[PDB]
């Protein structure tokens, strides 16, 4: 966080960890998870490999940091779903940003 973006809330991506056990778990601490990731502007090389690998850690560690201490608890398996999740809650703001940076031409 600080030369980073900030992504409101869209939609709580699905993921598939182990089994109906998990898949169930998590869908039910959506309310829980966050549904908001952190992008930063495109450099060198414009690639949704590192677009999103990037964001990912920021997410989880900004909110592990604040979430955890307005009123909730990522644990180890919190941290796990989270990963995946915000992975693909990065995809989605990569499309945000590269529909502007395509359309702001040569410059």
């Amino acid at each position: 966080l600080g030369g980073y973006m900030l992504g409101s809330a869209m939609s709580r991506p699905i993921i598939h960890f182990g089994s109906d056990y998990e898949d169930r778990y998590y869908r039910e601490n959506m309310h829980r998870y966050p549904n908001q990731v952190y992008y930063r502007p495109m450099d060198e090389y414009s690639n949704q490999n590192n677009f999103v690998h990037d964001c990912v850690n920021i997410t989880i560690k900004q909110h592990t940091v604040t979430t955890t201490t307005k009123g909730e608890n990522f644990t180890k398996t919190d941290v796990k779903m989270m990963e995946r999740v915000v992975e693909q809650m990065c995809i989605t703001q990569y499309e945000r940003e590269s529909q502007a940076y395509y359309q702001r031409g040569s410059s």
